[PDB]
């Protein structure tokens, strides 16, 4: 249905031309704010391999440092060499354990921006069919002015172009709906517009997160590095030493 409401002056008139042209820019609005996640979304296969092939690496080190420990497990307790072995073998596992915390981190970081970068997906849709759909129902509230008997609205109708405006956000919407009371709360558009400045806010918060999550991964995939360098640095030690027998 149509938005009932008539437009009573040319300061409505120009309220009205202003919110046409934020509703109409609500889908690149919507775009531009997804553009980021869906981006860093799609490094995160790569994270995600980086991570594994820091455990690959770090199991590999601590089975051949447990090897080394084997090979001289027939030394006794006061063996120098032996000793030097033992404890670098120790460091290896404990690094290790460090290694596998840091990687769930990164999966745990992967897993939320995936599931963040979906929900964010669905909110720009939502905001984008509403912001269109509504669009057009004030595009005909302002076609309608154009026949106005009141010579004020008339001309004040004609004097608006259709526009988009390229730098929408949900505050402006906002504030342009609010100059606007009585279309605001019309029928056939109140919940439609609603829905526009709740998709836009989910939207904003959810790329954010992504971010943020994003940061996180990278902080873990940094510790991970530093516990396979230690991991990797003591079972050499281990080898090293075992050679020597």
């Amino acid at each position: 249905g149509e938005i009932k409401v008539e437009l009573e002056d040319s300061d409505d008139v120009a309220a009205a031309c202003e919110l046409r042209a934020q509703l109409a820019g609500v889908s690149i609005a919507s775009g531009i704010l997804l553009r980021p996640a869906v981006i860093r979304n799609a490094t995160t296969e790569f994270s995600r391999k980086k991570s594994e092939d820091i455990l690959a690496k770090g199991g590999a080190a601590v089975e051949r440092a447990s090897a080394a420990v084997d090979r001289v497990s027939g030394l006794d307790k006061t063996n120098e060499t032996a000793q030097k072995v033992r404890k670098a073998a120790a460091v290896a596992h404990h690094a290790l354990e460090h290694v596998k915390e840091e990687v769930e981190i990164v999966a745990k970081k992967v897993n939320e921006i995936i599931e963040l970068t979906a929900g964010a997906t669905e909110h720009a849709k939502g905001a984008k069919a509403n912001g269109d759909a509504s669009a057009v129902k004030v595009s005909n509230l302002l076609a309608r002015a154009k026949e106005s008997e009141n010579q004020y609205v008339k001309e004040a109708a004609e004097e608006c172009s259709e526009s988009t405006n390229y730098d929408v956000t949900a505050k402006s919407l906002a504030a342009a709906l609010d100059k606007l009371p009585g279309v605001k709360e019309d029928n056939a558009v109140k919940t439609t517009f609603q829905s526009i400045l709740t998709s836009l806010d989910n939207l904003d918060k959810d790329v954010k997160s992504v971010e943020q999550r994003a940061e996180e991964l990278e902080t873990a995939l940094e510790k991970a590095e530093r516990q396979l360098e230690k991991a990797e640095k003591a079972a050499e030690e281990a080898e090293t030493e075992s050679s020597k027998v």
